[PDB]
Order: structure tokens, then C-alpha cells, then sequence
């Protein structure tokens, strides 16, 4: 527990006197993963990561970054919403819930975001791009953080799109209580009829109904807390990196 | 203990794929400054465990299956709120596009019953509800703030006690003692209005946390304890569990 | 007739050398009331009772208040839309009414606002909380003009909740030639069969076409004129009371 | 005071086992009209000229009109904002408003609607366009009740666009309770400086700041309610006649 | 090819070290005019217009104006929606569009608009009146370039609403490879069977699908080139000649 | 010319009697492109590859699809804004012309539709998204025609980003008289001092008031046409045979 970096556990008595110098919104989804993994986890696994990194630049540098509460509210495709307990986002919504909070944040003062997100369907260029006009001074980047390091080297499946060997892992490294890897399904996925698609050519939504069995894609079963711990290492390196150089930094010098 | 039956937050879709749920239960929060010594958190954590807690009873005792999902962190806030260090406001239509899309998803799925279980006295829900009962007329949204469910009077010692006070304070050293450290607390010391129709109620204005309060605290919570709020929750669990059964067993009108 | 404070007979002449402290909104609906009141009750009653509280404010203590046009944009229930002529207003729509008004007046130099409901499926506090980031120098109150003094005490029938004993006997003082009690029907109403909802552990909005037979909630054969008059008078002095603190404080000292 | 076709007076006990053929939506504005006439005048005015088209229909031809509150939510030209107690409206709020009237009328079973304006900034015709591929089975037609005759060969003043002779002299006619004509200003008007807007090759909004002096254009000094009387049979007669139309043809046969 | 004067043709280079007065937003709309004309032919004839007009007031005066892209997206009718390609366009969509085409200008620094429309069916003055109170530096004017100069006199053809003999003409003019006249139908189109909306005592629009056979309202067959040069001429001379006084006037002085 | 496949410069006579399988839409952008290449080169491109796409799945398949105008609405950068008439459209913008064009081409009968992207910092997805839930039978794929086949051999410019080797070789290539490669910039541009930004570890969009000189990303000065002509061959060939596929498969089979 981190009341200095985790707003999900903190409370204004340790947060008050402290400057913070960059501000890190962990974005995910309420959404199944194969049978196995939590409907929360592209919330918590981002989350634990910028915490994480947030440690490192303050121990490293002394650069004090908060990492607020994961936003739960993630984009989907057709075929997920019919699932039980996903929730479907719409852009407007998320741009919205983008909009409230930076506007909170900037008039307490903050003028430095990281959106660190979870979930693929996530897209936040448009919405950033937009807020750049609005608040001219007030950066704002974004990362999926499963595309900070490559997988691999780090991990033996080929396939590896949703809930599969590097979601899996990771997770049973943060919280091996969350997760029982023998409840996984094998995370079997199917094409697209249309060639070019495939090829990616042009993008078209995957539809989970046809394309997955167990709503995974990717087989999880070599998954291991190891390899999940050793993933992350430099996913957080690399993050404490870019916490220090946007707090040290402006973004043209 | 960890429930994957009825709480989504540590849940997974091979623990409920073959299982019936009757009710959703939406805890509805606020990142918010609570005094000195509460988490952030405090308007979220509260119904979530309120809630899980009486879908627990529900189930055991009538076999109404419950979830509930996880809380949404987006209060609506008053005037000198903004400015205190990662406090969010959320615009109302902000709020109202998330129900819409929380909705329509459960909709989609097959249920036909929600209720939302705020921790955040700020949040109101009627207009939305009002606007979605023409949009999905065969899906039931309740709203209820879950210290409304039963009256604190009574169960607690201080007379003001409106924000992080006592009762508040009693709750979370119950349900998360790791969380809160009373000794941290200020006395939680709150100023009236000037206008004094608006201090008797005869209209309605936001209070400015900027000059009516200095912890940002409203009650002094200095008597919490965990035992005065597991007195106090168990009513409120009692009662929900009751509003969950019936739901489940009663279309609105029979 | 009074052009000083009632816009709606008033003209650019009579208003443009005098200062105005306060501006009061009344807000109503446009609804059936039982068999028997006017469509526009809710708009006509808020209007009429601040149109007295602004002439008691002036009389007394020389501060002048003007009454806008009452909006007859009600937010409604279940099984009321369909009953001819009621018009349902969602939530949105009139926040971009109370935006324009709020928008307009602000520029016009006003600062200080009281919208006075006559419909109780009206609800403002999130449209307030919003409008006060916006414009954190624009003071806006709101409330119901039936919870300004309880009728408890006033009325005799138990159950009075729309079109019943209180808002005839005001109707009856204000504008007796809009309203004969002989037409009124009983306004039985039924509950919920969730008993917890009666018991209001919960809100859920009543459905009209479960709940009423006439449209009405509560008898009203009780209400008479004098009742009214009786009434009105605490709550004209309340609001009076209410729009002279306004002028004569500020929010706080 | 008609209970059968003017909705601001009647009750659910008077309409409910009537037939209705035709909705007509009275629209003004909020807006000061020169020193003399009502800030509602744009709402008075196509109120009283439908009631009495209503009254009309109905007595000749037995088709009934239900004539509706009217909405007092206008758009307003640079300049006009600022003046107290003008309210301008954005296009939309207008047409959020209309939306949830047509909403619900259409619930009711209507299917046939006229928006009668009062006030020449009030645009509908967007709002119809979109309105007809949302409800394909409802008809809505607009008009300014100004627009129905020409005034032409019924007033003197040549000027006469806002608050003049034309709208002083109905509002004499139908309310000479509500204004005083020794009380109006010239209404004096400038053009603009850019010759080619005054020969209207191209449309900008007239700025009221700049181009009026009392908030009138046109000079009202030549009008009574004969002139008024004289002007309005003729477009009562005329609109009866739609409402007559509406309610017995198809749009096209 | 005009570089200095048409955006569609032009780049950074030949634009950068000019003075620019005036901007020319040409606006248009996707929609079948009869069987002979472009679909984009509200797009080009504004476009074209404009390009010519810019052309002679910078020769004649020195006032330089940008004829920027036009538009495509125009509002349409009941029956023109189920045409084949086809694009209705909301008015809030318009609006979000011009919204940002004045944002872009605006920090830019210009600060004089003429929006021309080449489609009746296009209403701006709302989003004129709306930005005016968010833009009150930005003059925006509005046109039809068919409205400058009146058709009747320049056509032979009774009815001449769209797709007929003016339009067909101008295109013969400025484009004869992209219109086959022995390819038209002859236009015919029904009225309503509502007497007063062919009179105009109200506004419907017409139904497509019920009014028209071909999608022409008007009979275009004695259309030739030199009647659209001729018609072109002093429509192009009075625009120029605003143009002109819009660089060189305040809207008042 | 090809009223067949392309709408830009087609007519209703010649496609009212054709079955089309596929729409293709053109998006772009109206952005500066260094000094040489044309503000809507976007726009232009992206049109071109799409209708001899369409020529060519007409000829060898029989398949037919039908080329939409260009949307000129793109989403630029901080520092693009204020170049001159650079047009900057928020996300919402675009959707709402999306939702549109769909609503429009639903109704008409078609059910797959490719967005065919000349602007990179145009993203669909969420849009795409949103839109599958809303119009389950409507297929919406989108491809950037820069991305259909890598650069690599074709052209030899490192850096080529915008408007440097392979936009100005496509433009001599389709339009030669739009673009005088002599008139062109270097094209340098500047990193940012996030060092972690430069290496992609997070996103924010480059600011062109800091990063460019002439608006151009990449030295154009070695395009030809020919080499245009070349890159485009493999480019046209995969894009007829995705058509060809989206006519003839279901998504899923
Ligand atoms: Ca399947
Ligand atoms: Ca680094
Ligand atoms: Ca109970
Ligand atoms: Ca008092
Ligand atoms: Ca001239
Ligand atoms: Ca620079
Ligand atoms: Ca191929
Ligand atoms: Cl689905
Ligand atoms: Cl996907
Ligand atoms: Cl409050
Ligand atoms: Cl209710
Ligand atoms: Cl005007
Ligand atoms: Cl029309
Ligand atoms: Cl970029
Ligand atoms: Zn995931
Ligand atoms: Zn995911
Ligand atoms: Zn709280
Ligand atoms: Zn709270
Ligand atoms: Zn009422
Ligand atoms: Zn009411
Ligand atoms: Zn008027
Ligand atoms: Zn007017
Ligand atoms: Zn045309
Ligand atoms: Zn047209
Ligand atoms: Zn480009
Ligand atoms: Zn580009």
C-alpha cells in the first residue's frame, strides 16, 4: 500500500503538502478474459504497473507522480457487449469522462497526463488532439503498456491478443489470488472470411461471437508469475523513464 | 472474503457464465477528498461493500443471486471542491452518458433490473432515470444513497456529520481499518450561510467547500470507532438484502 | 397587473431605469391534474406565489425582484406522456434551456437567480453544480414552492402528493374561474408490489398508468379558496424573506 | 376563455373524450419591443390569432384544434442579449424543445402539428427536415402569423419590421390592456456600412446595439386596433382554412 | 487554374506571403438533379461563382479573398434520402462543421466569412446568430448564389426549383463535359393536396418520392451555355462588389 | 471521367439502374503540405487509387462500387491550426458526418462501405465501433492507401511523413498540374526533448510550429512521377481485390 503515489488508497492528510509533478490515469475495461482472468483486469494491471513506475522515479529522481483511480470504461466489439457484464463505452462517453478530468486537473494546477491503458479498444489520440486546442497548456500522452517492450523473448505463445499468456502471467505475478490458470480455456480463434482483412489491408473489428470460444485470444497455459515479473521490469524502467523526462522536460526545448 | 459469485471486482467469466442473476447493483462513487484521514476512495468503497455484503445475505438466505459491478468513480461536486488536489467533478451529462451505456450493455445481456447504491450524497439520479424509463420501459433502475437506507441518528454521537464525519469514519474502520488512521483527522469544523432562509432550507444552494470548511471535512468524526459502524451497517445490509429478494420475486406492479 | 416585477405583462419602458436585485424563474410542466385543474397549474402557481413574495420584498424593504416567464417544461413519469397534451422534457433539454436563461441574464449584469419550481419531477441541483463552474459569480437557488411551508397541518386529506387537496385550494384562492372542485375525481392512487419501495429504501418513479385512475394523487374534494389564502401566506413571506437576504448578503461573511 | 382549444386554460376533465385533429404550437420569444409593448408579444400575439383560427375551424367545419402553450424561447441578433430580460435562445435548445413536444404528441397519437411563430428569428425548417425522417407518419408545418397576409395597404409606416405599426396595432386589438402607445419611441434603425447587406446580396444578423436606439425598428406612432382588427381577419381566415386542410387531405393525394 | 484564389487548387507556397480579406466558404450538398446534372452540383456552380467573383475583385480593387473547399453536405427532404447516394446531413452536423471551419479561421486571424450556398435546402442563420455571441469579432455572412440576382427573366421554364433550366444552364456554362442535356427528364412535379401550403400560408417541405419522377422540379430542356454565362455575369459582378465592401467597411460605421 | 464508379462527377441517369456491391470513402484533410503539394492532397489521392481500384475490380470481377466524394474534414496538430486555412475538426465532428453518410446509405439499401484514409491523423476505429452496435447489418472497414504497401524500394527518402517523397511522387503521377516539385522545402523536422517520446515508449502529437519549417515532414526532392505510377500499381491491386472480397464474402463463413 502507497498513500504518496496510489490515490485508490490515499487520502488528502498525505497528499497536501507534497508537490506532484505528473499526473497518470490508468484506462481499462469492464470486460471477460477467456474464463480465467478478472473482468477488472485491464484496470488493475495497468493500475500496478504505474504504480510501480511511479515508485521508481520517485526513488530514483525524486520526481512524485499520482496515479489515480482506473477508469473502467472501455471500448468493444460486436459480439463482446452480449456477453455478460461487459460494458460498451462509446467515444463521446469516454471523451466526456476525458474532459471532466482534465479540467479538474488543471484548475488544481496539473499540467502533465499519462493516459496508461489496459485495453487495445482504447483509442485516445482523437480526444487528445482536441484537448490540445482546449488546453493549449496541459500535455497529455497516452500508451497501451502490454506495447512499452515486446513480447518477445518473454513469452513462448505465438497468439497472444486477450487474456492470453502475457495477460495471464502478469497477472498472476500482481495477483496470483485472482487468477487460477487451470479454469483457462485454450483461447482458440478464428479468421476472418475476407482475405485482405486478414492480410490487414484495410481493419475491421473482430466479432467475439465468431471469432472466440471462451472470449480469450491466445492459449494462457504457460503462463507463469516469472515470466509475468520479469515482463514488467522493464515496462516499468522504461515508464519511470518517460514520468522523469516529462516532469524535467518541456516537450520542445 | 473474496466472492466471485456476486462481486465483479475480483470475478471472472468462468464463475458466472452458467449462474442466474436477477438484480445488477451499481455502486456509484466520487473521488473526493474526505477530512485529512479517509481515503478518496471512501464514496465507492463503502456502497461496494455495503452492496456485496447484502447480495451475500440475498443469496443465503432466498437464493436471489445478485452482482455487483464495479463502482464508478465519477461524483458530481460543489464549488471550492475543484481546486483540492485530484478531486474529479463529473458533469451530470457526463454521468448520464455512462448510465446510458451501462444499460444498454446489461440490457443486451437480458437483465431487467438495476440498482444504483450511491456513496455520494452530490450524485442524483431521478432526471436519468426518468429519461431512460422511455428509452428501455422493461428495465427497472431503483437509486437509493446507501446512508439514507437506514438514519444515523441514533448509531452515532456527533450532531453535524454530513461529510467524513462520524458515521463515515465508523464504517470504513470497519470495513477497512488499514485505511483510515483516526489521529489524522481534523475536527472536520464547517461555517454556515450568510443568507439564513438558505441555512433553514427554505431554497436550495451548494455549499462552497472553499469558505465553509478547513479539512475538508464537514463533522467532527473524532468518536468513530469500527464497532459503532458494523452496528450501524447492519440494518442497512438487512434492508437492501430485503429490496434485492423483492425485486428479484415482484415485477413493479402486480 | 404589475410591469415592475412581472415580465410577463411588463414592457422595455417600465423596467429600464430601475435596478433589479434578484430574478426569480418559476418552472412548472405542462401536465394533466386530475380531472379538473389547468394543464398549466404548475406554472401558473410558482408564478403567482413569487409575483406576491417580489411585491412583499419591494414593500418592505425596497428591494425589487423581477418574475421571468414560467417555463412549462416539466420532466414526467411513466404512463404520463401518454395522456394527451403532456409534454415530457428530458433532463438534457432543460439544462440547455437553463443554460440560455443563465447565459443571457448573466450578460445582462444579474448575478442572482431563485428558480421556483411548481412540479416536483423537476430537479435542478446538477444543473446548479455545473452552472456554478461555468459561472462561479452567478448565485442560483432553487425550490419547490410546496416545500417552502409543509402542508401538514394545512390540508386535511392524508395522501396529496399532485392535484390534490393543496394545490386546488391554491388554484381555488389564485384563479377560481380556472378551476370547479365539482369536476374533480377521488385521484386514487395504488403502490408498488416491491414493498421496500413504499417504504422508499429506494427510488423508482411511479407509472401513472398503474398508479392513478384521473391523473390525480390524492382526493382534493376538501380544498377550498380560504385554505389556500391561508397557505400561500407563510410561504409568500418565506420567499420575500428568502429574495431580501439574497440582495442584502453575500453567499458568506 | 376557451377550454376546448386553448390548452394554457383547459383541463384533462374538458379535452379527454374530444377529438383532436390539429396541434398548433404557438413560438415567440422573450425580447424587449421598443418602450410600449410586452416582452411576451411575439407568444401573445400567434396565441390569440390561433385561438381564434381554432374557434373558427371549429364552428364552421367541426374540426378541433388544440392550441398549446406558447414557447417563449427565441432567437435573438448581436446586442439584444444584452438588453435586461432578453432571452436568447440557441438553435439546439430549440430544437431539443421541439423534439420532446413532438416526442410526446406523438405518443398521444397525434399527427399533425403547425408551429405558429411570432418572431421572425425563429428558424424551423432544419428542425422539420430532421423531425420527418425520425417521425415519417408526423406532419409539421411552420409559418409566421405575420407572413400569412402582407401588410401591405393595411399600415402607414413603410419601416416595420420589429415592435412597429403592424405588431403595435394587433396587440391593440387584442390587448390594449398591455400596452400604451404614448409611451413608444421612434424606432428608429441604421443600415448597415457595407452597402451590398442593405441590398441583401448576402444575410448578417442587424446588430440591435448598433442599429436601434429604443429596441424597436419601424415607428409604431401610426397605430390603432382598427388598423389591428382590420389586418388580423384576414389571417384568421386564412389559417382556419389550413387547419380545416390539415385535418381532411394527405399531404399529397 | 487559380491558385491565388481557389483552396482546392492551391498550396502553402503560392498562399503564405499573401494578405488574405476576405474567405469564401462555398457550400453544397450530395443530391440526384434529374438525370443529367452532377451530384455535386451545388458544390461546383457556388464554387465556380465564387472562384470568378474573387478573381474580379482582386483585378478590379485589390481585395484578395480564398474560395475555400466546398462543402458537400446539405440538408434534404423526405423521398430524397432512399435516392441512391444521396447524404442527408443534419443540422447539428452542419452546425458542429462550420463550427469548426470558424475556429480554424478564427486563429488564423481572419475575421470576415460569406458562407454560398448552391442548395435552398441549407439554412445558416441560426449557426450565424449562435456564433456571433461566441465569435462577436467575426463577421459571417450568408447566400444563395441563385438568390443574388432573381432567375425570372434570365429562364424561359415556368417552375424552376432544382436540377432545371438556371442550374442546368450555368452548368452548360462552367462545366458542358459534365452535363448531357438530351439525358433529362422533363421534371414535372405534384403539388399538395392542401391547398393553403401551395398558397404558403405554411411551410412542409415537398416529398420527393410523392413529387417529383425524375428528382427534377422544373422543366430544364431550353437550357443552353449562353444562358447561364449571361445569367453568371451580374451575379458574379454584385458578389465581387460585396466582397469588396466587406474588406473595405466595418459591418457598421 | 467514369460516372460509373466515381460520384464526383457521375449523374443519377447513370447509376439509377446499376446494382453497386461496395462504397468507398474518400477522407482526408485540408492541410497545408510543404510549400509545393495542394491543400487537399488528402483528399485527392485517396480518391484517385480509389476509383482506379474500382475501375479495375469492375473489369476483372464484374464487381461494382461506387467512389463518395472526399470528406475534407481531417484532425491536425497543435501548430497546424494556425496555418493558414489548415482546418482542424474535433473527433465528434467527423462522426456526426460519419453517422450520417450511414444512416443515408442504410436506407438506401447498402450494407459495406471502406473508408479509404489519405490523412494519418484521421482514426475510425471508435467510430467504427460505435456504429457496428447501431447498424449490425452495415459493414465499415477503414485503410490508410499509404499503409497498403510498404515504401521500402520505391522510393528512397528516409524520413517521409507528410508531403515529402511518396505524396509528392502520387501527385506528379495523378495530377502533375497540381504540383511543381521546384517550389518544395527540405521538409526538416525537429524531435521532441522527451527523449522517451521520440523512442514511441507513449504518444503525444508533434506540435508543426516547433517540429517544421515548411509544414512538410521529409525531403520530397527526389519524387518522380514515375515512381508514383509504380508504388501505386500494387497499391490499386490489393485495395480491387479487398472490394472484390467485401462483395463476395461474408465477414465470417
Ligand atoms: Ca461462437
Ligand atoms: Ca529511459
Ligand atoms: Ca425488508
Ligand atoms: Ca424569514
Ligand atoms: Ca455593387
Ligand atoms: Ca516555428
Ligand atoms: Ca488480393
Ligand atoms: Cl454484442
Ligand atoms: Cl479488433
Ligand atoms: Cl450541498
Ligand atoms: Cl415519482
Ligand atoms: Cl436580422
Ligand atoms: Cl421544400
Ligand atoms: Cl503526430
Ligand atoms: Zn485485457
Ligand atoms: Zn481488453
Ligand atoms: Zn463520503
Ligand atoms: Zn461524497
Ligand atoms: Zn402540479
Ligand atoms: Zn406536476
Ligand atoms: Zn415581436
Ligand atoms: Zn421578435
Ligand atoms: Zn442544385
Ligand atoms: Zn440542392
Ligand atoms: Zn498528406
Ligand atoms: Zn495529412
Amino acid at each position: 500500500m502507497n498513500k504518496e503515489v496510489d490515490l485508490s488508497v490515499s487520502c488528502l492528510g498525505k497528499v497536501k503538502e507534497l508537490k506532484y509533478d505528473v499526473i497518470i490515469l490508468p484506462w481499462g475495461a469492464t470486460e471477460p478474459h477467456n474464463l480465467h482472468l478478472p473482468y477488472l483486469t485491464d484496470c488493475i494491471l495497468p493500475h500496478d504497473i504505474a504504480v510501480e513506475a511511479a515508485e521508481l522515479a520517485l526513488s530514483r529522481s525524486g520526481v512524485r507522480c499520482m496515479v489515480m483511480p482506473p477508469v473502467p470504461f472501455g471500448a468493444h466489439n460486436p459480439g463482446q457487449r452480449e456477453l455478460p457484464f461487459c460494458i460498451h463505452t462509446r467515444y463521446a462517453t469516454q471523451q466526456a469522462i476525458l474532459e471532466d478530468i482534465v479540467s479538474s486537473l488543471h484548475v488544481q494546477g496539473f499540467r502533465k497526463l499519462l493516459i496508461l491503458s489496459g485495453h487495445g479498444g482504447n483509442n485516445f489520440k482523437g480526444m487528445i488532439r482536441d484537448l490540445a486546442f482546449e488546453y493549449p497548456d496541459f500535455l497529455i500522452a497516452a500508451a497501451n503498456w502490454f506495447e512499452v517492450v515486446s513480447p518477445k523473448g518473454y513469452f513462448e505463445a505465438e497468439i497472444d491478443d486477450h487474456a492470453g499468456e502475457s495477460e495471464t502471467s502478469v497477472m498472476m505475478h500482481y495477483h496470483p489470488e485472482l487468477v487460477n490458470l487451470a479454469e483457462a480455456g485454450d483461447g482458440e480463434s478464428k479468421p476472418f472470411a475476407i482475405a485482405s482483412l486478414n492480410e490487414k489491408v484495410a481493419w475491421v473489428p473482430r466479432h467475439w461471437d465468431k471469432a472466440t470460444v471462451d472470449s480469450g485470444v491466445g492459449n494462457p497455459k504457460k503462463a507463469t508469475a516469472e515470466k509475468g515479473e520479469r515482463y514488467v521490469k522493464p515496462i516499468v524502467e522504461k515508464l519511470a523513464g518517460l514520468f522523469e523526462e516529462m516532469a524535467q522536460h518541456d516537450l520542445y526545448e
